[PDB]
């Protein structure tokens, strides 16, 4: 699998890395998330794409973010 989900869809996906922080970029701006689900997550619903200059787009300290339910959770189901 490697389709975004439809809206109304589940958001199913295998977390291999819920602690890998990630600077991502889109509809909202740049922030950090937690998480590879939330990554995809970001992509699907923000257009958020993982920056190329993270510590440009987010803050020099974005790798040691603590990761919270926040930046981290992803809604079950495709808005
Ligand atoms: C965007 O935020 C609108 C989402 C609407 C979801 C609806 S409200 C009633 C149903 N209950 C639920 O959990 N989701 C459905």
């Amino acid at each position: 699998n490697y389709r975004c989900p439809n809206p109304g869809d589940a958001f199913e996906c295998f977390e291999s890395d819920a602690t890998a922080r990630f600077c991502v970029s889109g509809k909202r701006g740049a922030y950090v998330i937690c998480s590879k689900c939330r990554r995809k997550y970001e992509f699907c619903a923000n257009g958020a794409k993982v920056s190329k200059r993270p510590e440009v787009e987010c803050r020099a300290d974005w790798a040691s973010t603590e990761c919270t339910s926040e930046n981290s959770d992803v809604p079950s189901v495709m808005k």
